[PDB]
């Protein structure tokens, strides 16, 4: 409509593309975490079914457990690595909600509002206890992988 | 626990917002199809003014209808600046509709999949069908000028 109107129009088109790729990139930053867990978990479990088949080691399923260590340490540096990539993406992610959310509380929306602070109070909680979890996992794996010595 | 109770009465003032804004939808599609029939038919009636009654009356109002255009066709470009800004706006509201059936597809949401299926359908009937008013007025100038000229 009037001047600032406008603005808020032209800022409503760019805030809505940028918010169709933050939401691509969240969403394959969920999914990105997702298989971050889910392959420690695999390897965990794999590792789990070697110790409950102990006694019965052979050539075969030894050297299996050999290049599961091996790409272990592969994967406890590229895990960290990741993780600390992550984070920087996902303060990236949170800092374009930010100037979304700028865009819209300037543009007047409350519903909006409040629903998208239940959101962010409802995936503070869900996130911590994720990342809480995960990093205790890595941190499990590299407690065993130093006690290995023993 | 579940979730459930909270996405509940989120979507519950998601509902009720959507509701009054639906209703408010409805009376702004009124006067959108209002304010877009009127502006083609401007378009129209002085495209037909510009062809039809050139010659048939004196000098003074030759002038006349020459600035009349003039100034007509300035203030038409200046009024037809918005509709420039219609035309994006719709490619990003059919690129996140898009993006919205893909996400609710992937994650299995079998209503979200409906709506937003739903969603990119109806809002190309809404904007194909008041610019199939303008093109079928388009369409109708076209076939007078044919019939005009032979």
């Amino acid at each position: 409509l009037s001047s600032e109107a406008l603005m808020r129009r032209a800022v409503s088109l760019v805030t809505d593309s940028t918010s169709t790729f933050l939401s691509q990139t969240t969403y394959a930053l969920i999914e990105a975490i997702t298989e971050y867990t889910k392959a420690v978990y695999t390897l965990t479990s794999l590792y789990r079914q070697y110790t409950s088949l102990l006694g019965k080691m052979n050539s075969e399923e030894e050297d299996e457990v050999w290049q599961v260590i091996i790409g272990a340490r592969a994967e406890m540096t590229s895990k960290h690595q990741e993780y600390l990539k992550l984070e920087t993406t996902w303060m990236t992610a949170v800092g374009l909600s930010e100037m979304a959310a700028e865009a819209a509380y300037q543009t007047g929306a409350d519903q909006a509002s409040i629903t998208a602070r239940n959101h962010i109070q409802l995936v503070k909680l869900q996130v911590e206890e994720v990342h809480q979890l995960s990093r205790k996992a890595e941190t499990k794996l590299a407690e065993a992988q130093i006690e290995e010595l023993r």
